[PDB]
C-alpha cells in the first residue's frame, strides 16, 4: 500500500481525490490512499520531508508550485521552462519536479488553432503558453494588468517559437485581439474576468481555469454566444493524467477518470 495526496492552502475543495482514488480503483490498486493536506508555501519542505516511505507522490497546488520545484533535487524540462511545478514524485536519492498543468491546457482543449489569448500574466498563464504551443498555436496575445510578469510571459512564448505579445486590459486592444483569436486561456479570479465578459464572448473556444464556483460569468457569456466552453475540472482531469502514471507507474485509466469526473 502506497500514499499519496494533494499540497496546497486552502485545500479543502480539491477534487484531486476523487480522481486519483478512482484512479487506483481502476488500476486495482485499491489500498493506496490520497489525502487532502493544508500546506502553505514554507510548510512544504516540512510536509514532503515528513512522509515516510510509502509515499509516492504528491499534486501541489496553489500556493506552493515554486517552492515544489526548489524542493526536488531533479526537474523535468517542462518545469524548468514553465518555472514551477505541481508534481513532486520520490526517486531513488529524493524527489523529481513536473508540471502536468502543461497535459492539462493542451488535453482540455484536445486541439487548437492557431491564433490565442491567454488572460493572466500568474499561476497557470505559463503552462498555458506551452500547452498551447504544443497544440500548434502560433500566435499568442497575453493580456494582463502585471506589464513585468506578462514581460516574461511573451519570452517564455517567444523562447518556445510561438509569436507572442501583450497588450493592457484597458489599453483598447481587447476587441481587437479577441476578433483575431480561436481560443481564450482565462487563469485570472472569475471575479476580475467577469467585467469583460462581454467583450471575450465571441471568442470560438473558452477554456476557463475556474470550476467552482461555475458557471464564471466569462463562462455564460461565451456559452450564451454558442462558443465552445472547457471548465477548470477538463483542466484538472488532464494533469492529472500523467500524476497517476509517475505515482503509479501505469497507464492513467481515462475512461474511469472521466466518470469520477462527471460525478463532480
Ligand atoms: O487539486 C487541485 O485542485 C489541483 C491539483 C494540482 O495538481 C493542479 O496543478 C491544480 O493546481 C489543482
Amino acid at each position: 500500500p502506497k500514499k499519496a495526496g494533494v499540497l496546497g492552502s486552502p485545500i479543502a475543495h480539491s477534487r484531486s481525490p476523487q480522481l486519483h482514488l478512482a484512479a487506483y480503483r481502476a488500476l486495482g490498486l485499491h489500498d493506496w490512499t490520497y489525502e487532502r493536506i493544508e500546506c502553505g508555501a514554507a510548510e512544504l519542505p516540512v510536509v514532503v520531508g515528513g512522509f515516510g516511505p510509502e509515499w509516492v507522490g504528491v499534486s501541489v497546488t496553489m500556493p506552493g508550485k515554486f517552492a515544489a520545484l526548489r524542493f526536488a533535487d531533479e526537474r523535468t524540462a517542462r518545469a524548468d521552462l514553465v518555472g514551477s511545478a505541481n508534481t513532486l514524485v520520490r526517486t531513488p536519492h529524493g524527489w523529481r519536479a513536473d508540471n502536468t498543468d502543461i497535459d492539462g491546457v493542451a488535453g482540455a482543449l484536445g486541439a487548437a488553432a492557431g491564433h490565442a489569448l491567454v488572460l493572466g500574466s500568474g499561476g497557470t498563464a505559463p503552462a498555458a503558453v506551452v500547452g498551447l504551443a504544443e497544440l500548434g498555436v502560433t500566435d499568442i496575445t497575453v493580456v494582463a494588468r502585471n506589464s513585468d510578469k506578462a514581460a516574461r510571459l511573451v519570452d517564455l512564448g517567444t523562447r518556445v517559437g510561438v509569436a507572442t505579445r501583450f497588450c493592457a486590459f484597458d489599453s483598447g486592444g481587447l476587441a481587437d485581439a479577441v476578433a483575431a483569436a480561436e481560443v481564450l486561456v482565462s487563469t485570472i479570479p472569475a471575479e476580475v474576468a467577469a467585467g469583460y465578459a462581454g467583450t471575450l464572448a465571441a471568442i470560438p473556444v473558452l477554456l476557463d481555469a475556474i470550476y467552482d464556483p461555475w458557471p464564471t460569468p466569462l463562462a455564460a457569456a461565451v456559452g450564451s454566444a454558442g462558443g465552445r466552453v472547457i471548465s477548470g475540472l477538463q483542466m484538472l482531469l488532464h494533469q492529472a493524467f500523467a500524476q497517476v502514471e509517475q505515482f503509479t507507474g501505469l497507464p492513467a485509466p481515462r475512461e474511469a477518470m472521466t466518470c469520477a469526473l462527471a460525478a463532480l
